[PDB]
RNA sequence: CCAGGUCUCUCGUCCGG
RNA sequence: GCCCGGACGAGAGA
């Protein structure tokens, strides 16, 4: 992705919206119970913490476009891909607007408890204003679509979020974009039935695990992994994706039966967003933001890995490739190995930055010791070994444990981060409790004994 | 007094069949 | 006891 030109708003007709300066996190009561590095992001200008200017900071994740071109392993990438998914029956069909705005089977409704965006959050404009859950009221959202249309500008916000010590000072905090309302709706009527057909198959032949419930489908994916495993991280992935990447995607569309909306795909390319009092377009690249970027991210993936494995090794058979992404997170495998240090190098060439997995300093051979998948590692139950846990450190516990965005929400987030942390095992968990209990507040918290969720576990099977 | 995107999963609360 | 569903809140993950 890359800028085209920042310029106040004012002088292009657009209203200055300004986001709220302040971070929503707070030093839990846990604060001192537990070690921890990360700190609320950058937010602002003005932030004491920073060394070094935010705003080009925040804006220098766009590094520019290496392809245009698809070029003859991409368009393998594509015919191996959307054969896949077409043996999934993917209803082609729009959605039809009751169905795009309130959810069906396999797509929840739109966030009634988000912004709305442009323009409605310049009028003070709510979705709860336009959205009826109970009477599935479609009439006047259909009226402000007929009214603003589609296409409408993005607005800029800084997440809120906990970042660790060198991202604070080095202002890499990361930035949202509010789609509108109107162009959720419209990318929902448009691929509702695609995101439907992903969420329900979450696996090797969509290679997605949108959908998934970790406690379960762990012990799925080995059993759906070849052999020999492979995996990598990708450095600013949404950044990088050059303007080629979309054109495949509108390919693997048209291929399975989505031809007439890519044109879709053109508009997440040439984008405008507003920062504060200003404006800015972007062209290529897909904002974060938008309906439908959770799906596409994942099918890019498909497409890179295949691609760069049909460059890097000759006469590769991409059948017995087995691969899962969630957006640029992925677990791969192959029935002999695969090395990814040649994959990084053929990454290159298509403006892809590739490095070890999980930011070791070099590639080393992954197995099922050492890989992760959405942060969790993978560990057989010791009684039952095709059962598989998905094993987050307690490192990242710990470190979410310390914050609160509202300390009213005390027991839900323990309670959440204890769903977590049992898979570390029995001792590990006990000692996590201990450490809670060792505070008053942490003493009146009803948390769960080990061999209730082992137990839950198990007969969750 | 509010402000801050798209998703998935899970848990909690409350309410139902 | 066990299923199934809804509304709202939270956490994590991408
Ligand atoms: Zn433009």
């Amino acid at each position: 992705g890359e800028i085209q030109w920042m310029r106040p708003s004012k002088e292009v007709g657009y209203p200055i919206i300004n986001a709220p300066s302040k971070t929503k996190l707070e030093p839990s009561a846990f604060h001192y119970v537990f070690e921890g590095v990360k700190e609320p992001a950058v937010l602002t200008k003005n932030d004491p913490r920073l060394k070094t200017d935010f705003e080009e900071a925040i804006f220098s994740k766009y590094v520019g476009n290496k392809i245009t071109e698809v070029d003859e392993y991409m368009k393998e990438a594509v015919d191996h891909y959307a054969g896949q998914l077409m043996s999934l029956d993917i209803n082609t069909e729009q959605m039809c607007l009751e169905d795009a705005m309130y959810g069906t089977d396999g797509l929840e409704a739109l966030d009634l408890s988000t912004s709305a965006g442009y323009p409605y959050v310049a009028m003070g404009k709510k979705k709860r204003d336009i959205l009826n859950k109970q009477t599935r009221d479609t009439k006047e959202m259909q009226k402000l679509l007929d009214t603003y249309g589609i296409n409408l500008p993005l607005v800029t916000y800084v997440k809120d979020e906990l970042r660790s010590k060198t991202k604070v000072e080095q202002g890499k905090s990361r930035l949202i974009e509010a789609s509108s309302l109107n162009d959720s709706v419209a990318m929902r009527m448009a691929f509702g039935n695609l995101y439907a057909a992903f969420h329900k198959n979450p696996g090797v032949i969509t290679g997605s695990a949108v959908g998934c419930d970790p406690d379960l489908f762990w012990s799925k994916i080995p059993v759906l992994m070849e052999e020999k495993l492979f995996a990598f991280d990708y450095t600013g992935y949404d950044a990088s994706l050059s303007p080629a990447w979309f054109e495949a995607l509108k390919m693997v569309l048209e291929k399975i039966g989505f031809g007439d909306r890519v044109d879709y795909i053109d508009y997440l390319n040439h984008s405008h967003h507003l920062y504060k009092n200003k404006t800015y377009c972007v062209k290529g690249g897909m904002p974060s933001g938008c309906s439908g970027t959770s799906i596409f991210n994942s099918m890019i993936n498909n497409l890179i890995i295949r691609t760069l494995l049909l460059k890097t090794y000759k006469g590769i058979d991409l059948d017995h490739l087995k691969m899962i992404a969630y957006g640029d997170d992925v677990i791969a495998s192959y029935p002999h190995e695969v090395d990814a240090s040649l994959l990084a190098q053929s990454g290159k060439d298509y403006g892809l930055t590739m490095t070890p997995a999980d930011k070791s300093a070099t590639f080393e051979t992954v197995t099922w010791e050492n890989v992760t998948f959405l942060k969790r590692f993978f560990r057989a139950d010791e009684k039952y070994p095709f059962l598989i846990h998905p094993v987050m450190p307690m490192k990242e516990i710990h470190e979410s444990i310390r914050w609160t965005k509202d300390p009213r929400n005390t027991q839900d987030h323990v309670r959440s981060l204890c769903l977590l942390a049992w898979h570390n095992g029995e001792e590990e968990y006990n000692k996590f409790l201990a450490k809670i209990r060792s505070v008053p507040i942490g003493r009146a918290l009803d948390l769960p004994e080990y061999s209730t969720l082992y137990r839950r576990w198990l007969d969750s099977f």
